[PDB]
């Protein structure tokens, strides 16, 4: 039997009772499709100090499920946990199950129209989810651009960087502020709030993967069962069934 | 110990340059593998596939069929990641993403590969053996299973050896090849009078190949997603894509 580490994360994870009922959305039938081509059995478990995987500035040490699979605590990690170089240098990463990048949510109708646009001005605020991937790409970032973002960021970290993809929406929908996003989750947001949209296009290109400790016998036949329900549509099928103005 | 890397000519991956070894060389991977071999601390010589070809099971061939047999370290090209192919090598991450669409010309009143599937006039059809092909036979999905049967029957007539066939094949009679949207993209900026008809039909990457359990896998994988995130292979593809 497998534990699995995972968050809740809309529409990706989330409460649906006792086990693995508890649980419902995209990871979760992932999750189910690969149990069955495979021929495992797993226990569901919600990462205990709910982070995804960075490692801390002052001493080395990783958290969130990251974390969890280093320590052989878990098995397997399904959630969309971007797979980073940083990342990808501690635990091993599945084939990709979804393609996205970053890009900006913002409200429709102004001129900001790119992340320059935003980079070389103060009036409107823009910040990214503590620790996760995006802050991580700005902050190891040596584009001009992205760089000076992440000065801008770093600066006013206190009150531009977040805890939660929610919190930012909710930054983006109370006060004039641009929200660094994973476009996926974007792409979730925007179908459900009217007046918020995606500003510019991709600012980079990455991948939700399964994420195994170093050398894990299942990050192979994971990847192998991921590449088939990609290859047979399943994939796109629980892409329109859990995103569907 | 130089490793031995294998890769095919494919426009504007790899191509002779217009000289001995490496220099013969020029393109996208060719420009890759320099990155890599730069930030993995490694030399290397490229050789091209005896047998000229990716890597299909009859028995497998190609680049395939050469990392499985350890004549070569690394695959270097436009080489598919795929169900079939990753039982057998270990692909990196992919340093490319792309999807099977559809070559035609112009002006044409076909929207879609349903269009295409649902009518006979206008033949159509892939590589041989290829990625794409390997797809369409294997799929279970109505639209896909229809234009494999198409093309199964006619497997002499609408199949084609590489890419340049299929694209004059695409010029010079009515026909719509299947063919990956990077390569699509590549020749439509030559030809204007050819287009990309529909979308994306599925979703893949090209990734470097090792041969199954070489410990190069992981630290070619973080190579790419480190290429990936500081933007040398966006900088890559605009270079080669114009
Ligand atoms: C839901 C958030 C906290 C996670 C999810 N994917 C990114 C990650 O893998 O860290 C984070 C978002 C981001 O950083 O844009
Ligand atoms: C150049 C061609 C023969 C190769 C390239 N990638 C695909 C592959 O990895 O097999 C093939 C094309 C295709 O199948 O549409
Ligand atoms: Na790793
Ligand atoms: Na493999």
């Amino acid at each position: 039997s497998l534990i699995v580490t995972t968050i809740l994360e809309e529409p990706y994870v989330l409460f649906k009772l006792y086990g693995n009922d508890r649980f419902e959305g995209y990871c979760i039938d992932l999750l189910r499709e690969l149990s069955t081509i495979l021929g495992f059995t797993y226990e569901i478990r919600l990462v205990e100090d709910g982070k995804y995987g960075a490692q801390d500035d002052v001493n080395g040490q990783w958290n969130g499920m990251v974390r969890e699979l280093i320590d052989h605590k878990a098995d397997l990690a399904v959630a969309p946990l971007a797979i980073t170089y940083v990342r990808e240098k501690v635990i091993d990463f599945s084939a990709p199950f979804m393609t996205l990048g970053i890009s900006i949510l913002y409200r429709k109708g102004t001129p900001i129209d790119s992340a320059d646009d935003l980079a070389k001005q103060t009036k409107i605020e823009y910040g990214a989810v503590e620790d996760g991937a995006t802050m991580t790409f700005f902050k190891k970032s040596k584009i001009s651009t992205y760089d000076k973002m992440w000065a801008f960021m770093s600066s006013r970290r206190q009150s531009v960087l977040v805890k939660s993809n929610e919190e930012g929406i909710q930054r983006v929908l109370t006060s004039d502020y641009a929200f660094l996003m994973e476009s996926t989750t974007i792409e979730f947001v925007t179908q459900r709030n009217c007046n918020l949209t995606q500003i510019g296009g991709l600012i980079d290109s990455k991948g939700y993967g399964v994420g195994t400790p170093m050398g894990s016998p299942y990050r192979d036949k994971i990847g192998i069962a991921i590449l088939q329900l990609q290859e047979e549509g399943k994939l796109h099928m629980m892409k329109e069934k859990w995103w569907r103005c």
